[PDB]
């Protein structure tokens, strides 16, 4: 019965990004070869099995550093991470087995779901 | 040019509420008279004005609590912070006026204008 703000989450979101883009708040940084990344972990967390996976664990919840997979493309990871805080994914035919592969590692099942429709439908 | 995924921000906040229910990675005590609520800093900062404004400073951003005025009803409190994390506002003519001033205390303008959208209605 509670009244419903059907704009409310993407503004957080959006918000969300805002901070990540002024560094406000990060508490990681994800390395992915030569590349580095800042983030906050509770986005990864809602948006990735593998950083909820690792973040979850009392063992692991306070690293403020990640080192992915060296096998691993920051071109992937980069444009997974801005889809975690966009709700948009950049998927083109020259990119995609990069994202499809990343989102794998990441454990992201409904973007992968997505890039094997791309797959499919190309 | 992306693709949009349209449930995404919903299961993100989804989940980051389901991280305050398990106090997972939340960095913040608000303090409301006798009560205390957990949450985390970001998402205050997403969605009110004043959290936006003490976090933002340097002076302030380290805070690990927050006394809320004095004059601050818990559960105008309560309800808001719950709105915040689901996107879902319990307004009810019981509570209504709490939840007014609560908002326009914590600078939640589309709120308050709801509010008063919903004195208007009834
Ligand atoms: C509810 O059963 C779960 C929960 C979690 C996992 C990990 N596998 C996974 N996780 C994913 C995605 C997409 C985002 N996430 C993160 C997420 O769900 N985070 C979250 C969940 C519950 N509460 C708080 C939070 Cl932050 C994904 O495709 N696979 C699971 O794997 C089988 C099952
Ligand atoms: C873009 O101009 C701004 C930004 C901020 C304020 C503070 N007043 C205010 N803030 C609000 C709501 C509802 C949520 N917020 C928080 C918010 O917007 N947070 C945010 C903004 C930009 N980047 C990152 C973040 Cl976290 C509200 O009704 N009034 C402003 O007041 C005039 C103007």
């Amino acid at each position: 019965s509670q009244i419903q703000f059907t704009r409310h989450a993407s503004d957080v979101l959006l918000n969300l990004n805002r901070l990540r883009s002024r560094d406000i708040l990060t508490d990681v940084v994800i390395v992915v070869s030569r590349e580095q990344f800042r983030a906050h972990k509770t986005v990864l967390m809602a948006c990735s099995g593998l950083f909820y996976s690792i973040f979850t664990d009392q063992l692991k919840r306070n690293l403020s550093v990640i080192n992915l997979d060296p096998e691993i493309n920051p071109e992937g990871f980069n444009i997974l991470l801005d889809f975690m805080y966009t709700s948009r994914l950049n998927l083109r035919e020259g990119n995609i087995m990069a994202v499809m592969a990343t989102a794998m590692y990441l454990q992201m099942e409904h973007v992968v779901d997505t890039c094997r429709k791309f797959i499919k439908a190309s």
